[PDB]
């Protein structure tokens, strides 16, 4: 259940790791770039509604930084 659920293209969006390009903290918010069939795209979530796998990828990043 643990591809990344979020919002993009004016709908809900689910992305697999095969497509994820970057994840970091935009200060307050979890910010990523993910891919769609060769073009990039930006995804984001707030912690309160960020399920575990999204966290896990961001987590190594965030812990390392902090």
């Amino acid at each position: 259940m643990v591809k990344v659920k979020f919002k993009y293209k004016g709908e809900e969006k689910e992305v697999d790791t095969s497509k994820i390009k970057k994840v970091w903290r935009v200060g307050k918010m979890v910010s990523f770039t993910y891919d769609d069939n060769g073009k990039t795209g930006r995804g984001a979530v707030s912690e309160k509604d960020a399920p575990k796998e999204l966290l896990d990828m961001l987590a190594r990043a965030e812990r390392e930084k902090k």
